C-alpha cells in the first residue's frame, strides 16, 4: 500500500484478505498476493474492515463515512 | 456518521452493522445502510462493538465506560 | 473502569466480557454488569482480549508484555 | 516483547498465539509461553494479526507493507 497500515485485516470466504490503509484506500488481496482491487475513501482508514453473510465488506474512515462495498470492489452504499 | 470512523464493525445475526465512532455515538447500521438507532456515550468510542451470544451490543467509550446496550438500542447496563 | 476504553471486549463462552483499559487494566465483566476480576498490567491496555480454545485471554499492554491470564483472573504466563 | 504491545491477539487452530508489537517484529507465541518465532518487519505492527483457511499470518505494519507470513514464520508475500 501507500501509507501505514494501522488497520487489520479481514479474509473472506475464498481467501481474500480485506484490510484498509492511511494512503485512504480499502484493499482487496488475493491469497496469492496479487491486487484484486482498491476503493478510495476520503480519509485514512484505520478502522479494521468486517465481513457480513453475504460477502460485503463494513468499514469505516477517518471521513466520517461507514462504507459498504461490494466484493467487486463498487460502493453499496456508505453512511 | 459526525466523526471519524476509527472503530472496526460488527456484524449481527440479521446483518445489523455496529460500529462506534468519534462523534461519541455509537451506531447501528442496517444492511440496506438505513439508520436503526444511535446510542450516545460521554466520549468518543475508537473501541471496536462486540456481540454476545444473545445479541448485547458490548462497547468501550473515551468516557472510561464500558457500555452494554440492548439490541432495541437501550441501555442495559454500564460498567 | 478508571480510564478510557479503548481496547475492543471478547465474549467468552459463558457470557463474560473480557476488556482492557487506559487505567492498566485488564476487567472481566459477567453478563449482568458485576465486576467478575481485574488484572493489574504495567502499563494502559489498548490491546484487544482474544479467548483461546481452552478459556485462556490473550492480550497485550504498553508494558511491553503479552499478557495470558486464566479465566479465574490468576497470570497463566506473559511474553 | 521489544516494545509496546498494541496489536490485539489471535488464536490459531493449534493454540498458537499470533501478535504484533511496536518494536516492528510480529511474535507467534506457543499456548506454554515460549516463544515460537517471530518476523522482522520495517515498522511497528501496530495491525491486529488474522488467520486464513490454511494457517497463513496476514497483518499489517507501519512501514505500508501487508504481510503474509507461513506458519513456520517464513514470509509468504508482502504487499
Amino acid at each position: 500500500t501507500g501509507g501505514s497500515v494501522h488497520s487489520s485485516p479481514a479474509i473472506g470466504q475464498d481467501g481474500t484478505i480485506y484490510v484498509g490503509s492511511n494512503d485512504h484506500y480499502l484493499y482487496a488481496i488475493n491469497p496469492n498476493g496479487k491486487l484484486k482491487w482498491k476503493f478510495e475513501t476520503g480519509g485514512s482508514v484505520h478502522s479494521s474492515p468486517a465481513i457480513g453473510q453475504d460477502g460485503t465488506i463494513y468499514v469505516g474512515s477517518n471521513d466520517h463515512y461507514l462504507y459498504a462495498i461490494n466484493p467487486n470492489g463498487k460502493l453499496k452504499w456508505k453512511f
